[PDB]
């Protein structure tokens, strides 16, 4: 009878926390943008399920058939209905980053820079400029794993009053290539071979490493996707930069070259190669993930938007062009001014509506701010309109509420696929039949122009002579890091490699990085079981760059903060655990901003020797050690030995150590430890007995991110 | 000077001169395999060698390097088409993805019938067991899009399209013999349900969150489907290791109009082999591609996936003498009381030259039959009808996606159909029927000159929604499942249960599932409650059970182990060396693998070249580090104190032993070898573990003990093995 009832029609009411919609979790973080978008949300809670032309529907359950086990009829419009949306549901994905999340949040300015610009929503630092940020990897399609190794995307969208601004840059300061023309061969290049569609997610196969090695421009870029920039621990915690050189124009028409900077106040941090690979088999959604419950969590993320501001006059004063994009500005030369803050405060309530339909485009600039003649930027600006006239299925895609201004919008243009507007008056400039409103606006009054930027030459193609330095970049890079950190390009270098099948493009990489560092080619050589010649370990080295050789700001872990804020600690604990333990440790972490974590054998609930039953946060087996920062075990006889028996637990303990990670042991703990094939403790391997003593031990240690000295011994490590 | 030439145009020649081959196209690979179809499709190849690169106007480029601007550091003219249209096609390569069954890979093959079928059914490629049809089969996922990774836990589709001489036939199947619903207007709600929740699109590639089981909790007839891709069906080992159904009911109908209701069948010549859950997630992180690299390489290797249909055949008066109805979706015929006979044989021969042009572009729908064969009143089949044409109106880019290559027919297909996005062909004749000034050609095709009639079937009712009382039985066929299964496989359906519901965040979805175990079997909702925390009250494990399906409690064809072959053919085996390895146990295992037909790769510290004890120089398969012990069946360590030593200092190395003996495959020890094996955390060698000092003899005992595909006597001892 009520087995019945699951196949008739659903009359009656059928109803720690989850992943929520933006609206229901955090509906008191407004801004302008998105109070417009509540025009597009709709409340279900007592209505009807209905077609689409309204007409409410009565069973939900079945087709209309000849009789309850006859043929279905043509007539049943609303099955056809319901079908042919979803049949129709999925767009075309982004043909690069399709791979992606967004949220939004607000940007302030520090104080106005008149001086330089302006731009409306650099001008007045009590408007909350509202933003949408959609972060992405690069290669992959839209099913593919967070945790890649790869350029990550970082599109940024200001509603200002004088127009929608996009500031779409990637995680690295450099791109790969030079001439937009080149860029369908990269890509191509990069994206899975045409024959077979493998390798999903991965630069590691043949024709990647066949263009480097044909193509010296790229390899400083190439030197920064093989460092652990190619592995960000989360999108809160990378840099962000634009790349190209643009320009700012202020209010007397003098314009400054301008490089745009995200640095993020929560620091920058890294995985390591193998915990990445291995967060793309348990967690492919890990940043996604990890950006949503963030904001949840009230960790929302921060960045501050810095510039590098060279005047007019100095632009040929540096030992590398500035409109060429596979060259950074150190910012030992020129410094980065932080100028304003960005906030990221509400996740979206519908991921296809507002992430998946989003459009940026580097086009959209706003008055105060022009373009450059870097030719890769120069390209960028044609491609990002016309690629979301198939992706969002014609011209009228600004109408989607996502990716409408908050500022007014009149033109004479019309019609075009799903056209939302109704226009009325004149659709043509000049017209008296409406007075010529919509009207053209002076310079003075916020139209936009182009600064009257000076053009001499022939019509040509041609690489400018002041491109063609493809080493010294990549030298410095090197020469910046710290020797962890090298060690890591090796290895980035080597397994992609290893993965090369085709012998000689494995050969033609090593020879272009010995015009790099000779011990950085000799290196992966030698993973790669690649002789060099002796003409070759002694390739000409290039020089420095405005008598510099380092510059420790492109360095991660030397050049920048670690943050213990919003950090992920493993709390290992079966039934008969220490509850005190449990509760000193979590008051403790909570003190400090990070988050504790409960891993137990079963979900639900875990009792504690004291008889208080603890709430669990999900399983070992469930949640592996590549998902939290750090691993503490509290005391507890039971749980201790039910741990033991545990294959899944002993392994979390291994690999966690192998990984780097800081690792605290209470009481009897210890013995789980020493029962495991691992050398003795060291620094990172925090013993105790006090609970709250040993979690402030443990909480220090976790500051310096990873135990950067274990990691010779954890390659003879089984786990 | 060489580095500024490499941004100038290249006029000179970039292949290495002449001083483990890789993926390719099957046209460069497999020339020789050919069929009907591959010909057709030969008219569309391009061969670039010795050619201009041009715009896709035919103006031979002088320059791919620049952008035109004003003077070598100026600004990019809008009169550079080039640019422009290079940028213009990059910029709209995509198409949208495959609604369901976005993630999947292609291969070229044949189909040959053993005996003419006329006694039941008109069908021509079931006529003539000379012909070989032409097929291309697409494998998928489902729940996934177009990135996601092959080893998920999910239901594989199997689509076959035979390109026969009288039309292009489509059998659109999975990997299991039923569905999870039974009326196609829920498909949205169950799609929904699983696919990722919409407002993060989280999680890809899993059921392993709160709406699905939300979804199963409130919608029993999916519990059977929901058993088998619980089970380790919905982790297959390979797209060659397992069996495929077309799940529903059709009908076939001879030349004398009789007509026989039937179920399709693929039953692979390799055996049916699962990965168990550990080993699969492991597999998607270290390659996504698996399957697709699998399908792909077996081809290269010419281990040739092959496959029998079968057929389960029904008289029209047998119709109501089963205790299900077989019109029921959610319904298998129990083999034991339908046997299945195996009709023809499919083998697939050649990959895509293109994955983009065949393999995406594919379209399979279930309405594309031939006569022959007509459709029951399935109401899950019937709504499919109307899907598959509608949706790839869209995905195909219009009405004319059967002029795509790879979807047309080789047969004539002369009609009145006109004009639509993207028209190829040129038509000069009357675009109606009937006319006169063509004197009406193309014409009408008699039924006895094969033109495709529907079997008059009776139908009688009332208009109405309702779903039939002979579809109300949810629990039988999952009891059925879960009693034919061995102990390992129920404890297998457990860990799977047990691990989904654990990613559940709300508890009272995580209860009404074990609730609904409790009505299909109480040691199984025991046994997942235990898992999840739930104490099963005294009425719910007194909830009453199902009977026997006439008369069957248990069928051994619905256990993948006890009732289906393993086949050591084809297999990959780990071969663990170093510098210093004993060259001639390598050779002597190498051969005995060669013997069974199984293949040894070398995984070593580095790639290229390790050169043994007696000075020799062996080629590598890849590094250890790169190639893991889930990417093979069996493990092997060859003698050589240099290579144990080097080995036994390396952390991966002692990883593979530890992982290959937790995933309970078979490990071969050479002479010191075992040296390794006893310095590690991992008990008295067991059954699946082959020690012996002589190579060819160790060799041969661990082949036959790869023959058991894994070792479930070591599942208990191996959950307390460190990871
Ligand atoms: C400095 C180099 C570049 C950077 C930093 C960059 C950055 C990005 C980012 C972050 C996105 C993703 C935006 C989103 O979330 O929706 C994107 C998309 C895209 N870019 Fe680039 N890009 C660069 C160069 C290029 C070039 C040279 C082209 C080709 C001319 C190109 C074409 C595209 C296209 C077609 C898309 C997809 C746009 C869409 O579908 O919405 N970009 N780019
Ligand atoms: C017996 C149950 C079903 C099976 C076995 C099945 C099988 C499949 C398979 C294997 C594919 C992938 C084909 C390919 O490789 O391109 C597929 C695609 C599809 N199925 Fe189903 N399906 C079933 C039920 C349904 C239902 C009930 C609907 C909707 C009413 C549906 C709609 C679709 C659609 C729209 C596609 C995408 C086809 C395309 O894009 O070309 N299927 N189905």
């Amino acid at each position: 009878n009520k087995a019945i009832s699951t196949v008739e029609p659903h009359y009656e009411d059928t109803a720690v926390e989850p992943m929520m919609p933006g609206s229901d979790k955090t509906p008191k973080n407004r801004n302008e943008k998105l109070t417009q978008l509540d025009k597009f949300r709709f409340a279900p809670q007592g209505e009807s399920l209905r077609t689409n032309q309204g007409v409410k529907i009565s069973d939900n359950q079945n087709s209309l058939k000849s009789g309850a086990r006859g043929s279905t009829l043509l007539e049943d419009f609303i099955l056809r209905e319901k079908i042919t949306h979803f049949d129709h549901e999925r767009i075309p994905e982004r043909v690069v980053h399709a791979r992606g999340t967004g949220a939004h949040g607000y940007f302030q300015v520090y104080e106005s820079l008149a001086s330089y610009t302006t731009a409306e929503f650099l001008q007045d630092p009590s408007v909350k400029t509202p933003v949408f940020v959609r972060f992405s990897t690069v290669q992959g399609s839209r099913g593919s794993a967070d945790t890649v190794r790869d350029i990550r995307g970082w599109a940024t969208k200001f509603y200002t009053k004088e127009g929608t601004f996009d500031l779409v840059g990637n995680n690295t300061p450099v791109f790969f290539i030079q001439d937009a023309i080149k860029f369908p061969d990269f890509v191509h290049a990069v994206k899975p071979e045409p024959h077979n569609e493998i390798p999903q997610g991965q630069s590691a196969h043949d024709t990647f490493w066949d263009y480097i090695s044909l193509q010296p421009e790229t390899l400083h870029n190439v030197m920064w996707v093989m460092s652990d920039r190619g592995i960000p621990r989360s999108y809160r915690m990378m840099e962000g930069f634009g790349i190209h050189t643009y320009k700012m124009i202020n209010a007397e028409g003098q314009c400054h070259f301008i490089r745009f900077h995200w640095k993020p106040v929560y620091g920058v941090s890294s995985l390591i190669w193998d915990e990445a690979q291995l967060l793309t088999g348990c967690d492919p959604d890990f940043h996604r993930r990890e950006l949503w419950e963030s904001i949840e969590a009230g960790d929302y993320p921060e960045y501050e938007l810095g510039l590098q501001i060279i005047p007019e006059e100095d632009e040929h004063k540096f030992d590398f062009d500035i409109l060429d994009p596979t060259k950074l500005i150190p910012e030992s030369l020129v410094p980065v001014h932080l100028v304003g803050k960005m906030v990221l405060n509400r996740n979206p309530d519908n991921y296809f509506s507002e992430t998946e339909q989003v459009a940026f485009c580097p086009g959209n600039i706003v008055p105060g701010i022009d373009f450059s003649d870097d030719p890769l930027l120069q390209g960028r600006l044609f491609s990002y309109i016309d690629t979301q006239i198939s992706r969002l299925g014609g011209v009228n895609f600004h109408e989607i509420p996502i990716n409408k201004p908050i500022c007014p919008f009149h033109n004479h243009q019309r019609d075009g696929m799903h056209r939302m507007s109704i226009s009325g008056t004149a659709n043509y400039e000049p017209n008296s039949i409406n007075n010529n409103w919509p009207r053209e606006a002076p310079p003075t009054e916020g139209g936009f122009t182009t600064y009257p930027q000076p053009v001499n030459g022939y019509k040509s193609r041609k690489r400018s002579s002041t491109f063609i330095d493809f080493y010294s970049q990549p030298r410095l890079f090197w020469l910046s890091q710290t020797k962890v950190e090298q060690n890591h390009i090796v290895g980035g270098f080597s397994f992609e490699l290893g993965k090369v099948v085709r012998p000689w493009i494995r050969e033609r990489v090593v020879n272009q990085l010995t015009y790099i560092d000779h011990q950085l080619a000799q290196s992966v050589a030698d993973n790669l079981g690649i002789k060099l010649s002796q003409e070759q370990l002694k390739h000409p080295l290039p020089g420095p760059i405005n008598g510099l050789s380092k510059d420790r700001s492109l360095s991660m872990y030397d050049g920048h903060h670690q943050i213990l804020k919003s950090r992920q600690v493993a709390i290992l604990a079966a039934d008969g655990v220490c509850g005190d333990a449990i509760d000193n440790i979590m008051k403790t972490l909570k003190k400090y901003g990070v988050h504790g974590k409960i891993f137990a054998p079963h979900v639900g609930r875990i009792t504690s020797l004291q008889g208080n039953e603890i709430e669990v946060n999900g399983t070992i087996e469930g949640n592996p050690s590549v998902m939290v920062d750090a691993v503490i075990i509290p005391d507890g006889e039971d749980s201790i030995d039910s741990l033991m028996k545990n294959g899944n637990a002993k392994h979390y303990v291994i690999q966690a150590f192998k990984h780097l990670k800081a690792i605290g042991l209470q009481g009897k703990a210890f013995k789980l430890y020493d029962a495991l094939p691992l050398p003795k403790p060291d620094e990172g391997i925090v013993v105790g007995d006090k609970a709250a003593d040993l979690a402030e031990a443990f909480c220090n240690v976790m500051r310096g991110h990873r135990i950067w000295s274990r990691e010779s011994v954890a390659q003879e490590i089984a786990g």
